[PDB]
């Protein structure tokens, strides 16, 4: 097989890069290890930044999002029994975020790629990368009993945290930065109406809690739990009871509870690798970094990495400026680090950390009061929450 | 679930450690991601060091090996049209190597573990390690639709190069050492009798070639090929013709050719991580290192890592000397590096490297002539080939 850009992974990153490349007239092939239904089987929510929304539109995959997506002009943080609203729209001059699940976004992308007939090979096993530092790199994989080869000009590793692309880079060239948090998120998806039309991030002595929604008909709640907790030890009633206990009475009072469609505990971790490329190989999304869920920036960083790579690829193919691709990592990393910083900040002010002393507890409460009670503080949250502007190339 | 030593991976490393632990009265559980047939489906040859043979016997799994194994007292290296034999037995004082495939060894171990009823969980998905730096580490995994937890005292990561154990160690604590060779090994397994009763490593201007055997009824041959070669471009007749061209006429003359039962191209690489442990987690085998095939030391290093870990575990459980486990990496690494050194040496004197000048070519030929024509040189090869003595703990 022969293509211009080989894409490893058919998740959000890979699908979005490929559709953008498709519309731009740049040949591309996506190799996915799992099956279409397997990828679609991963149920993930989502809070899309303006930048990602624009990118999806530019990709020609926004019809369903515009119809089913939920535009939020604000977000709330609860602490000390009070609800403090951050007017994102007003504080940013008009920017908003759109609540539309990653599952739906992935589905939309798969339908668009399937419809245009772009190349995608599902169940592509034993993917291996070759000659990355040459001008003729290629990928090998095994599908339906045979060994196939894919020659290309560039390779985009969009294969997630456990993909093969990051592992195909000599460890001596990479620098890893990571952090694991002393707690996880117990989540519960329900078909009951949300307790609020905007998300509610809550800080409470017993621990963190979040009131959100996956769609107009699906509610999603979370409560902080220690790392050793067993989802099985948490019945729906125990979850509802703990959740209400971490929210202001006015909110817990009008909350509608119901049987859980799904429940699980997710860890919170940070991971960043530098650089994010090697020769003709470029990493994007989870293959290059992980952020804690607190900022809902994971899906958004995947989008921005793809935007940068896509824009740099155009420069290479349409202006013979392939040298600019060398700046891919530095550009992405500047945004990735700010996103890691903001997620870290949100996580630190909202969660209960073990063995924390009186001073730390007081400082945390003061962080919330200062930031939510100051226009400048409110602005720092707003601009970060809606997403910082994508850095223009060069 | 509760056990004393949790073992990730049911390949040679894991199975051997578990059987040794089983006989010693130390509780252990093996978690394997694939199915029994899947593991057994990997057809691998083998040249066992005296040390590994003894270990298998100590494990009580040597009956079939003693019956079907092929004891070799020597090995040959061909170059400049001549066959030079290295009398391993004589040069080492009585040590030999046993030709018995990893597939057979794995089968023997699985039958022994299955018979004694030791615990093994196949198809254990999403294996995850926890609290490694505590005194109560545990493993989580999903089997047959449910989330299970395994509490233990120690965890042995025997999950291969792409396992989860090495990835469960903070990258900031590890140092990676690696090298990739500019060529691969095109192999062909046949049911024809071997051209020789002892292996023949051959150096030839056209490239490296190896005459070996997987069993008394299966022959195994290899020829060096560039990294970009396609197994499909190599018909059996082309392989046989190239093979004979790299061997002395007397050998190529009496070689029996036949249809290939299997054919593939394998890359040659080296990989070592330091340290090989973190808290209560200890890596063994491919999860910690990779050596090129040239020395046939891969399976043997797996064996020695397991021997060291097993012996250190006994010290901990029977003498309250658990502090000695801290020396696990340093002991294994000293042997791993010498094995990497010897494999590197064998690879460098037997293969044709690209863009090599006249001086390099001459030096290589001289390396072979000096080492094969000197008793001291012959001894260095012999002691390394049969395997250096396992370092006693402390
Ligand atoms: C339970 C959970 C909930 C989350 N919820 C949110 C949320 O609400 N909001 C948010 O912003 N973030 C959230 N995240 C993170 C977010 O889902 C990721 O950032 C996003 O999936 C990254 O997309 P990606 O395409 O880069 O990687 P992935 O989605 O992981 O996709 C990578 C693809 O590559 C494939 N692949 C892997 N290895 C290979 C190989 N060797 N060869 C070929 N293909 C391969 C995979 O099968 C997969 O399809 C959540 C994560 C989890 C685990
Ligand atoms: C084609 C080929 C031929 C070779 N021929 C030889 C030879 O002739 N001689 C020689 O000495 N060496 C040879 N080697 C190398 C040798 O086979 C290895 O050194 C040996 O397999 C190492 O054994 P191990 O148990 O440590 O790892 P493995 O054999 O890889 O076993 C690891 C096990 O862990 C499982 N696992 C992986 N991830 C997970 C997870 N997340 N959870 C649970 N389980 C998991 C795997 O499924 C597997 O069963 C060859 C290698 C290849 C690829
Ligand atoms: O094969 S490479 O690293 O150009
Ligand atoms: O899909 S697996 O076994 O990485
Ligand atoms: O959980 S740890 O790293 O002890």
């Amino acid at each position: 097989m022969k293509t211009q850009v080989a894409i490893i992974g058919a998740g959000p990153s890979g699908l979005l890069l490929g559709q953008l490349l498709h519309k731009a007239g740049i040949d591309n092939v996506i190799l996915e290890r799992q099956t279409p239904d397997y990828v679609l089987g991963r149920i993930r929510a989502g809070v899309l930044e303006q930048g990602m929304v624009d990118l999806l539109r530019e990709a020609g995959v926004d019809r369903r999002m515009a119809r089913d997506g939920l535009v939020h002009e604000g977000v709330e943080i609860a602490f000390a029994g009070q609800r403090r609203r951050i007017d994102l729209k007003r504080l940013s001059g008009g920017k908003t975020v759109t609540v539309y699940g990653q599952t739906e976004v992935t589905r939309d992308l798969m339908e668009a790629r399937e419809a245009c007939g772009a190349t995608t090979v599902y169940q592509a096993a034993e993917v291996r990368l070759h000659d990355l530092q040459g001008e003729r790199p290629y990928v090998t994989f095994e599908r339906d009993g045979e060994r196939l080869r894919l020659d290309c000009d560039y390779i985009a590793g969009c294969d997630g945290f456990h993909g093969i692309s990051r592992q195909s880079i000599p460890a001596e060239r990479l620098k890893v930065f990571e952090r694991v948090y002393p707690f996880g998120w117990l989540g519960l998806l329900a078909d009951t109406p949300p307790v609020s039309h905007e998300l509610i991030y809550a800080n409470h002595p017993r621990g963190f809690a979040l009131c959100s929604q996956r769609s107009a008909t699906r509610s999603q709640y979370y409560v902080q739990v220690p790392l050793s907790e067993k989802v099985e030890d948490w019945s729906d009633e125990r979850f509802w009871t703990e959740l209400k206990a971490r929210l202001p009475s006015e909110v817990a009072e009008k909350l509608v509870t119901g049987p859980s469609l799904e429940k699980s505990i997710a860890p919170l971790r940070s991971f960043v690798v530098e650089p994010m490329q090697h020769g003709r190989l470029f990493l994007a999304g989870d293959a290059a970094h992980i952020v804690p869920p607190t900022g809902a920036k994971g899906l958004n960083l995947a989008a921005s990495d793809v935007s940068t790579l896509y824009r740099l690829l155009l420069k290479a193919y349409r202006e013979g400026r392939g040298e600019l691709l060398e700046r891919y990592s530095a550009i992405c990393l500047r945004r990735i680090w700010k996103a890691e910083r903001f997620s870290w900040w949100m996580t630190s002010v909202l969660h209960r950390f073990p063995d924390t002393d009186a001073f730390s507890q007081r400082i945390q409460q003061t962080e919330l009061e200062y930031y939510l009670g100051s226009e400048a503080g409110l602005a720092t949250i707003a601009e970060n929450y809606v997403g910082l502007p994508y850095e223009e190339i060069e």
